[PDB]
């Protein structure tokens, strides 16, 4: 015995499906200027009665939030099976003593 290689033979991924299976959106962080992929929690901006028709229907101009905190969509939902937008501060977000 003795001998003994590493025996990796793949590794990487490939074409990956649009969203559909999954849900998540190509974030542009403006602070830094980092590019992320952030996973959407609310497609809502905790607004009342959307006058655009928003009926929880991601579009241009919608703010979504996520783990790294408000997104705003800046491309319709299917651009290269993608969503892409801009990170950014829209919602009021501190600590309640419960």
């Amino acid at each position: 015995g003795d001998r003994r290689v590493r025996l990796i033979r793949t590794r990487g991924g490939n074409t990956k499906v649009r969203l559909a299976s999954d849900t998540r959106i190509n974030v542009v962080d403006p602070e830094t200027g980092k590019v992320e992929i952030a996973e959407i929690r609310n497609v809502v901006e905790n607004t009342a009665n959307p006058h655009f028709v928003r009926r929880n229907i991601i579009t241009r101009g919608a703010v979504v939030e996520t783990n790294l905190g408000n997104v705003r969509v800046t491309s319709r939902p299917g651009q290269d099976g993608v969503i892409n937008g801009v990170l950014i501060r829209e919602l009021e977000h501190h600590h309640h003593h419960h």
